[PDB]
């Protein structure tokens, strides 16, 4: 009927996005709705460590290179990542056990992805899931041996390389204002900006379960607080797709400002990792669900 994309374009949004790959566009009906009704794509797996980096030093990019190509050669917007996270890491880095070793590493990694696009990619997520349920920083590989300076490493690294992108943070469970990560993240944000590190968006994974989004309503606007320039709704999923929480997710990102677009983890429900509570906006057939159609409801004029 009508694309969410170009109505919330005509709200004065940038975009509305969907995650994808090549082994997507190549069966089913995903890629006509991609064209049809999405503004921008992320890659699922095409640009993690593993698939581009399986060897120190050695790169490759077949599916990141076709996903690109595709989006442009279909008007689409990119977006990509996760360029320092522990999932999706090769053990190759998760085994390297002295700093400067790990960081000459993560530099080499940020600098060539992001170089091989250079000015063709508006959001870049540049550090993921680096924050624990108390608030405190995830005990990963780079902060165990790099220490906490890795993120403001990882992003001044990512400006050099491409001054042109957004560069985010992300990380899930920010769904609620009175949530302990979702106040963390909001205070070393802003301690990080006020002490040089070019943060540019904050990208909440909204992995919601029924009856989360109406708490998403007072939870981004705290995360706009930090002073980011950006915030957005990443990789967004709901189980049961009930119409009232899409809806209410549509509703923050149309009550913050700062809210640049929303992204969703998928197309149709089977192709889900959690396809048994069909938490998409399209069903087993490639049709769009009540969700699609409540979304669309109120985009509307």
């Amino acid at each position: 009927a009508q694309s969410i994309d170009q109505l919330i374009k005509a709200r004065g949004k940038v975009y509305f996005g969907v995650a994808t790959d090549q082994n997507r566009l190549t069966t089913g009906k995903n890629a006509a709705i991609i064209k049809a009704d999405f503004g921008m794509v992320w890659p699922e797996n095409s640009m993690q460590w593993d698939a581009t980096e399986p060897s120190q030093g050695n790169f490759n990019f077949a599916g990141a290179d076709y996903l690109v190509n595709w989006a442009q050669q279909n008007g689409k917007l990119i977006g990509g990542g996760c360029l320092v996270w522990h999932r999706h890491l090769p053990s190759w880095v998760s085994s390297i056990t002295d700093k400067n070793t790990l960081t000459n590493v993560m530099k080499n990694h940020i600098t060539t992805l992001m170089t091989r696009y250079k000015g063709k990619i508006r959001n870049w997520d540049v550090v993921g899931e680096a924050f624990n349920e108390d608030g405190s920083l995830r005990q990963t590989v780079f902060l165990n041996v790099i220490g906490e300076d890795y993120i403001p490493i990882a992003f001044q690294t990512a400006r050099a390389a491409d001054p042109n992108a957004k560069l985010y943070i992300m990380d899930y469970n920010l769904d609620s204002a009175s949530y302990p990560k979702t106040q963390a993240i909001v205070n070393r944000v802003k301690q990080w900006r006020a002490a040089g590190v070019p943060i540019d968006g904050i990208g909440s994974q909204t992995h919601l379960s029924a009856g989360q989004g109406a708490g998403v309503l007072q939870a981004l606007p705290l995360l706009a607080s930090a002073g980011t320039p950006e915030v957005s709704i990443l990789m967004l999923d709901v189980a049961g797709a009930s119409p009232t929480d899409y809806v209410n997710v549509v509703n923050a990102c149309l009550n913050v400002q700062s809210c640049v677009g929303i992204t969703v983890f998928g197309v149709a429900d089977p192709d889900s990792w959690r396809a048994s509570t069909t938490p998409l906006l399209f069903d087993g057939n490639f049709n769009p669900k009540p969700a699609y159609n409540a979304i669309v409801q109120d985009l509307q004029q």
